[PDB]
C-alpha cells in the first residue's frame, strides 16, 4: 500500500516508504527496527499528509557502507536524506534513536519543523546506571562492554529483545521482517553501535552533549510536541512522563494503553489514530 523507493545518499543508498500528499509527516524508527515498525500507523496519517519512513543507514532496505555507524554517522546520512527529499514544514514522528536523531534535526532546523510526536524517546541523557531498571541495566552495561557485546549481537539477540519488548506475541512473520536486515555478523554492526551510543553516566560525552543542547531547545521551543505513554513501557516511564509534562512547552500527552518498549506492535491503531487527531487540531490553529 505504499511506494518503496531508494535514494541516492552520501555514496550509499537509502530505503524509504512513502504515501499520501500534503505535508510531510517523517516517522523514523530506532535500533533494531525499520520503517516496517511503522507500516500499521502511517495509514491511520496517509490522509493527513506525505508520510515518509526511511530505512536507516545500515538498516532495513537501506545500503549497508563501510562506517562506523556511530550517531554522528546517522546524523549525516539522515540529513541528506531529509534535503533529498526536500522536506520542509515537516512533522516529525519518531521512536527510540529515531528520537534522538529527530529532536537533534529539529534543534538544527528549528524552522523547518512543524510538530513532534514521540514515544519512547530519548528525552534527557542518563545520568547514572542507577535509574536503569537492573534488567536493563544488566543487558547495556554487557552490550557496552567490549568482547561481551560483539558476542551477544553479531557473532550469535533480535530473536530475544524484540519480542521481549512487546506484550502480545509477535508472529513469525512480522519477526521474519525485523530478522530480514541482519542475517550476518557484518550486518548487525549498527544493532551493535546503537546502544554504544546511548547517553549514560556521561559516556560517549558527543552523544551526552547531542543530547543536553536538544533537551535544553525542547524546553525552550514552542514546537507543538504529543508524547506517547505505554503501561508500563521502558524508557519513557509516568517518571519521564511528568518530566516531559512540566518541563516541555506545548505538550500533549496520550496514553495509548499496555506496551513495552515496541508499542507500535501493541497499539497502533491508538497511536496513529492520535496522530491523525493530532495533525488535524494542529492545522486547525
Amino acid at each position: 500500500p505504499f511506494e518503496r523507493r531508494h535514494v541516492e545518499v552520501l555514496g550509499s543508498t537509502m530505503h524509504y516508504v512513502e504515501t499520501g500528499e500534503g505535508p510531510p509527516v517523517l516517522f523514523l524508527h530506532g535500533n533494531p527496527t525499520s520503517s516496517y515498525l511503522w507500516r500499521n500507523i502511517i495509514p491511520h496519517v496517509a490522509d493527513h499528509g506525505r508520510c515518509i519512513a526511511p530505512d536507516l543507514i545500515g538498516m532495513g532496505q537501506s545500503g549497508k557502507p563501510d562506517i562506523d555507524y556511530r550517531f554522528a554517522d546517522h546524523v549525516r546520512y539522515l540529513d541528506a536524506f531529509i534535503d533529498a527529499l526536500g522536506l520542509d514544514d515537516v512533522t516529525l514522528v519518531v521512536h527510540d534513536w529515531g528520537s534522538a536523531l529527530g529532536f537533534h534535526w529539529a534543534r538544527r532546523h528549528p524552522d523547518r519543523v512543524k510538530g513532534i510526536a514521540f514515544m519512547e524517546a530519548i528525552v534527557r541523557p542518563m545520568p547514572s546506571w542507577d535509574d536503569f531498571p537492573p534488567q536493563a541495566r544488566e543487558l547495556f552495561q554487557a552490550l557496552r562492554t567490549p568482547g561481551v557485546g560483539e558476542k551477544m549481537i553479531l557473532e550469535q539477540f533480535i530473536e530475544k529483545i524484540l519480542p521481549g519488548s512487546v506484550l502480545r506475541p509477535l508472529s513469525e512473520e512480522e519477526m521474519d521482517a525485523y530478522r530480514a536486515p541482519f542475517p550476518t555478523p557484518e550486518s548487525r554492526k549498527p544493532v551493535l553501535q546503537w546502544p554504544r551510543e546511548l547517553p549514560i553516566d556521561g559516556e560517549p560525552a558527543d552523544v551526552v552533549a547531542i543530547v543536553e543542547a536538544y533537551a535544553e531547545w525542547l524546553a525552550t521551543s514552542d514546537v507543538p510536541k504529543l508524547l506517547f505513554y505505554a503501561e508500563p513501557g521502558a524508557l519513557i516511564s509516568p517518571e519521564q512522563v511528568e518530566w516531559c509534562r512540566e518541563n516541555l512547552p506545548n505538550l500533549e500527552v496520550v496514553h495509548v494503553g499496555p506496551g513495552l518498549h515496541f508499542l507500535q506492535e501493541d497499539q497502533p491503531d491508538a497511536i496513529g489514530q492520535a496522530i491523525a487527531d493530532w495533525l488535524q487540531r494542529l492545522a486547525s490553529r
